[PDB]
């Protein structure tokens, strides 16, 4: 299984940075498969899934990453407005060579 | 083979609002396998290389935003500079979205 100390570390701090605190008792990482993403959420009860098949694949910059975007969701909703995406820049400000590097490394 | 008709049409187009027609008789689109690539570039030969194995499962939308997106290389060089990310942007409003829904929908 993948160490779930850095998921727990990541959770947390990313919680913190983008003011989240009160929906700590509300938030929780799954791991399972997921048929068409890489990861999803769950808003009704603020489950963050992460698909248990990409798992393996994210180095520890990319696992931050795709959970600020799903936490930057339950956050500001299903759209990147411009305080989500200045949120996500601030937090990653590589983020483009992210994105870019992603596709390209994940494409089965 | 992929209808060669919307291909044809979405390069012109965009050559054009990218004020690159001084590059329309060098430009074209080649279709092959790539290794870890959904597209790429031959600044060289201004040549614009798709994926083959990747280009059935693109929507219209995908294609139109990847080939922008080669296109800026060729106007701009290596680099996501200002310039080319407010271009990219301005063509694609919503492309941290297209970005997102691309990792999804090809790792699957
Ligand atoms: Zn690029
Ligand atoms: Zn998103």
């Amino acid at each position: 299984m993948k160490d779930r100390k850095i998921l727990n570390e990541i959770l947390s701090n990313t919680i913190n940075e983008l003011n989240l605190n009160d929906k700590k008792a509300n938030i929780k990482i799954k791991i399972k498969p997921l048929k068409r993403k890489i990861a999803s959420i769950s808003l009704t009860n603020k489950t963050i899934y992460i698909n248990k098949n990409i798992l393996p694949y994210l180095s520890d910059e990319e696992i931050r990453f795709i959970l600020a975007h799903e936490l930057l969701h339950l956050k500001y909703g299903k759209y990147h407005i411009n305080e989500f995406e200045e949120e996500l820049l601030f937090l990653f400000p590589n983020k483009e060579a992210i994105l870019f590097n992603l596709i390209n490394k994940l494409f089965q």
